[PDB]
DNA sequence: TGGGGTGTGG
């Protein structure tokens, strides 16, 4: 599941990527590693890179009226199938955490091939900044990755802006939109293919192949879909939903996390879901194979 | 800036 949004601002949302499983934002993209940058993620490096003033001497911006500027840049969030989630989280499987990872490097860079500069050229690079979380405004099991796209590319010489001016040809962002199926799709691929290699079982349950693991009690860590639909409902349109995920949208918590992690264990027992047998059964099933034909 | 839900995204 990928989504899309536009970053409006820097300083301000400069910090909330900078903000419970163990707490890593990482640098990516072949643009992210001309300006040298590395797993890591300064607030005042990233803070700085959205208004336009890159590590390296390009100074990018248009710190005019008063506070009236560049143009941050984009947000792509992968979210994980909720059965992924709360094996990583209520199941302990680490292995998860990565495979999650694994499948975004892999998409993130297939969106690095649009990459193009205004004058349109494709530039081939970016700069990204991939902040990771676990939960959902509704306090669930939802781990997603904000994979924060620069504003900039760099073409021959020095670096220009992927967003563009006005009309002319579809710049970046435009085939980004143009291309959300696919990219959340190879990324729901990519999860897939390791996924299933540790010994999961995984069957689809929507739209552009979605998945889950088969009986994985996953309706029951679902709170914001839900609200969602208990508002505006069932067959509301994609827009009329994008309204009710913000109205009903609870705000940033704080949360404790081992009073958290136990709601949700004691919410998972209620289920009558066996989170160990589930673990060891994929093992199995994982170990029966690489040990036959 | 278009578009799948696990619903994130000043
Ligand atoms: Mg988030």
């Amino acid at each position: 599941m990928m989504s899309i949004a536009q970053v409006r601002s820097a300083g301000s949302a400069g910090n909330f990527y900078t903000d419970v499983l163990g707490s890593g934002e990482r640098w990516a993209g072949r643009g992210a590693e001309q300006l040298g940058l590395q797993g890591s993620v300064d607030k005042d490096v990233f803070t700085r890179l959205l208004e336009g003033r890159l590590p390296d001497g390009a100074d990018l911006s248009r710190m005019q009226d008063g506070s009236n500027r560049h143009r941050p840049g984009y947000d792509l969030t992968f979210s994980a199938p909720k059965s992924v989630s709360m094996m990583a989280m209520l199941g302990g499987d680490k292995r998860l955490i990565d495979a999650h990872n694994q499948a975004v490097d892999f998409a993130v860079r297939q969106v690095e091939a649009l990459a193009s500069t205004r004058v349109t050229v494709l530039t081939g690079n970016l700069v990204m900044a991939l902040f990771n979380h676990d939960t959902s405004r509704d306090q669930e099991p939802q781990l997603h990755t904000h994979a924060v796209v620069a504003n900039v590319t760099q073409h021959n010489g020095e670096w220009k802006t992927l967003s563009s001016d006005k009309v002319g040809k579809t710049g970046f962002i435009e085939n980004v939109y143009a291309n959300q199926i696919a990219f959340g799709r190879l990324y729901r691929e990519k999860l897939k293919e390791q996924v299933e290699a540790l010994g999961y079982e995984t069957e689809v349950v929507g739209k552009h192949g979605m998945w889950e693991m088969p009986g994985v009690p996953v309706e029951a860590f679902s709170g914001r879909s839900q609200t969602i639909r208990e508002a505006v409902g069932e067959d509301a349109s994609l827009k009329s939903r994008d309204v009710a995920a913000l109205d009903t949208r609870k705000s940033k918590q704080h949360v404790d996390p081992e009073i958290k992690m136990a709601e949700w264990m004691q919410t998972l027992k209620e289920t009558g879901f066996d989170i160990r047998a589930y673990r060891d059964a994929a093992d199995q099933r994982a170990d029966l194979r690489t040990l036959t034909p």
